[PDB]
């Protein structure tokens, strides 16, 4: 078991510990559970889906990286496929408050990046901030997404964001998690191609600036992040954060990032290069290359 | 009249145009109205405060800088003093979506930076995004701040952000717009001292990293911005944005920024230097110095 899960797991109910212990055995447990795995957990405990999601929030919160706040928040995004994706918040010393990722952004990006086509609900152990309510309104699930919070009745997103602003207001009809492929040819080495492929999936209807970052670990594992804009602009998830969300949830740590590549257009109205370099250098990576899309 | 106001003013009601025309005569009208001025406007038109604020939103929206969206939004923050501060959204080509300022952030920062101690209401011509609802919950006005939107009943912030996250959740008791003075000695030239004084007012309870940016214009006018953190971290207003909000609202343009200074601690957990330099270079300023606080 990856040590981050040790105390969380110790606090779990006996029959749940028993059902999970095979799954969490592996140090690189992918912070995700398939439909088959949630069925097993339900049979071993008698918990229904919403109660199981709440019981599991301590393992999601165990993936939080919180050097400034020490306020660990876990979220679980339940895909329409039946897969459950964990998510946790990350704060980066040496960067700015704008580089923070929230537990909800982590869980939704985990699902989108894994190829999930839509979400049915998200369970979080603390009420969503307004920045994440706005993030969630970018999704193809719209205001109907169900939010589950400890000790409250479930509600759709429309209840947490009354009289909402979102894509419709700027006449945008392609929503985050819809099928997007921008068609750039992949070139370069493995890492450059991962970065361009990530850029090909980006949600960027407002600036039309596609980008993707790919991180190569010391053991050769690659983690890629696509750019996801938001109608309120600032809740946008930068490309780097996607890659870092996956790296952390899959069991790795910043010390084993070996090199990174950012792919983007040179003439794009928004430029990710400076924030990507700066945050990666703050994390200790110094091998950052940029690939240009055409 | 500063040309940005020309079409907006032309669309105004005759008795209102008459009352405003002395005020808007000056090219450097400070995008603000004193209590005495709103009284005059009420006597000249018969409008009450809320209706006057709505009638004036076209002049606030006229200060928007929107190269990506062309979606101009104006806001008017009504101080507890009786002064009304305009605010408009700004988007910066060559930067990232995280550098955007919303009309609400612009109007609240205009008030805070001008020395306003608290707000009574804010009027916006489009419903607030969740990022700004969270920004507004940082204020000493809390969830009681009144939001006025065209064609809707006024509501407190608690109605737009049900089951809100905010300072209380992280045990913070000093709120934005409360009296803060961090006590750094001012040194250096006029610009360095402006930057350190701005840093002395910053709201930074979560990272304890004070910062302030000061911009010197070609005619020697200085504009300073203090750093304002937010409990949800990402809605934080960077120091640069404060300075740029004031520069734009007071009638200037990016071409006349001559040099800038950023003041901050070297050992602070969050660092503003890279995003400040990058965005200012995107705007064309290349003379950026950093001053260290001790
Ligand atoms: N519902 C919440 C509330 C806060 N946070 C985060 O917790 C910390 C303090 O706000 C930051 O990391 C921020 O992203 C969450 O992710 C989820
Ligand atoms: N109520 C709103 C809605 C959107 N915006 C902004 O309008 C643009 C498109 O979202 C961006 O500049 C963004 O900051 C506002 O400021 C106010
Ligand atoms: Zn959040
Ligand atoms: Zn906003």
């Amino acid at each position: 078991m990856h040590p981050r899960f040790q105390t969380a797991f110790a606090q779990l109910a006996d029959n749940l510990q028993s059902a999970l212990e095979p799954i969490l055995a592996d140090k690189y447990f992918p912070a995700l559970l398939t439909g088959e795995q949630v069925s097993s957990l339900k049979s071993a405990t008698g918990l229904d889906e919403d109660a199981l999601a709440f019981a599991l929030l301590p393992l999601a919160a165990a993936c939080a990286r919180t050097p400034l706040s020490n306020f660990n928040v876990g979220a679980i995004a339940r895909g329409v496929s039946g897969t459950w994706y964990f998510g946790a918040n990350m704060e980066f010393i040496g960067a700015t408050m704008q580089q923070t990722v929230h537990a909800e952004q982590s869980a939704i990006s985990h699902a989108w990046l894994s190829g999930e086509k839509a979400l049915a609900a998200i369970t979080v152990n603390y009420t969503p901030c307004g920045h994440c309510r706005q993030f969630m309104n970018e999704l193809n699930s719209g205001l109907d997404l169900r939010i589950h919070l400890p000790g409250r009745e479930a509600h759709a997103l429309r209840d947490y964001l009354p009289d909402a602003f979102g894509p419709k207001d700027l006449e945008i009809k392609t929503l985050l998690m819809d099928e997007q492929d921008h068609g750039y040819a992949l070139t370069g080495d493995a890492l450059s191609q991962a970065a361009i492929a990530a850029a090909n999936r980006s949600h960027m209807p407002y600036s039309k600036s596609p980008s993707g970052v790919a991180l190569e670990c010391k053991d050769g594992r690659i983690f890629s992040g696509s750019y996801a804009e938001n109608a309120a602009f600032n809740p946008t998830l930068p490309p780097l954060q996607g890659a870092l969300i996956l790296l952390n949830l899959k069991g790795y740590d910043y010390p084993d990032i070996q090199r990174a590549v950012l792919a983007e257009k040179a003439d794009a109205p928004l430029i990710q290069w400076d924030a990507t370099s700066a945050t990666l250098k703050a994390l200790g990576c110094h091998s950052i290359d940029r690939v240009l899309l055409a």
